[PDB]
RNA sequence: AUCACUGGUGUUCGGGUUGUCAUGCCAAUGGCACUGCCCGGUAGCUAAAUGCGGAAGAGAUAAGUGCUGAAAGCAUCUAAG
């Protein structure tokens, strides 16, 4: 609803299509697509997009909010990018890329390799920090997902894998 | 499952031996006595013998864990995906 009422703004140098349902936005930062919920009329209109349920649908306003909160996640995407920042803690714990193969020693008495998807790079600054980069915001915060799995921060020292921006509460160890 | 090995059985193979009857007798043999009683043992069957098995992988999930995400300007694993 209220959502779904404030139109996407297309920057210079974005191309979208519309094919029915079907879309397709386009910029420097490469190329994603969607298809909307069937209760979903997007316009393009002037250099804005705006997003409104179809007839029939009772559900429509749900839909339209959600199809407008994903377009302005693809206009952003195909140009700044998103990024995705983890942190390794624990003495021991060693990150490292190569080509789009994440190497992370955990503590483990085998190594992990967590092959990248498509559209997804990343870069290790330091031995303990992974940065990642890509156009598709669901499928960035998919692949930091699987890597914080590996190893999920334990609340007794916060060891582990963690998001760069993640509040990790630890305890105590009972007394006595 | 099998019998190569280790073994059991092995009244159809060989031997020892008690009592008695017979084959004229000696010598040699056979019958009967739980296979007379025993000692070994071939094939076969066999276990205690010795080979092998339970899986890996795949698909769709349980509880559970998530990503993106509105309805509900926030939040939310869910309603769409
Ligand atoms: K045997
Ligand atoms: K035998
Ligand atoms: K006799
Ligand atoms: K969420
Ligand atoms: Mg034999
Ligand atoms: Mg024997
Ligand atoms: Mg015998
Ligand atoms: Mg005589
Ligand atoms: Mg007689
Ligand atoms: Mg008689
Ligand atoms: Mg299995
Ligand atoms: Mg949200």
């Amino acid at each position: 609803s209220r959502v779904a009422k404030a139109p996407v703004v297309v920057p210079a140098g974005v191309d979208v299509k519309i094919n029915g349902q079907v879309i397709t936005i386009k910029g420097k930062n490469g190329e994603l697509t969607r298809t909307l919920n069937d209760a979903v009329e997007v316009k393009h209109a002037d250099n804005t997009l705006t997003f409104g349920p179809r007839d029939g649908y009772a559900d429509g306003w749900a839909q339209a909010g959600t199809a407008r909160a994903l377009l302005n996640s693809m206009v952003i995407g195909v140009t700044e990018g998103f990024t995705k920042k983890l942190q390794l803690v624990g003495v021991g714990y060693r990150a490292a890329v190569k080509g789009n193969v994440i190497n992370l020693s955990l503590g483990f008495s085998h190594p992990v390799d967590h092959q990248l998807p498509a559209g997804i790079t990343a870069e290790c600054p330091t031995q303990t920090e992974i940065v990642l980069k890509g156009a598709d915001k669901q499928v960035i915060g998919q692949v930091a997902a699987d890597l914080r799995a590996y190893r999920r921060p334990e609340p007794y020292k916060g060891k582990g894998v963690r998001y760069a921006d993640e509040v990790v509460r630890t305890k105590e160890a009972k007394k006595k």
